[PDB]
């Protein structure tokens, strides 16, 4: 949730 949003890793919200 610290990158652009972007549900692969973990990076989504």
């Amino acid at each position: 949730f610290v990158q652009w949003f972007s549900k692969f890793l973990g990076r989504i919200l």
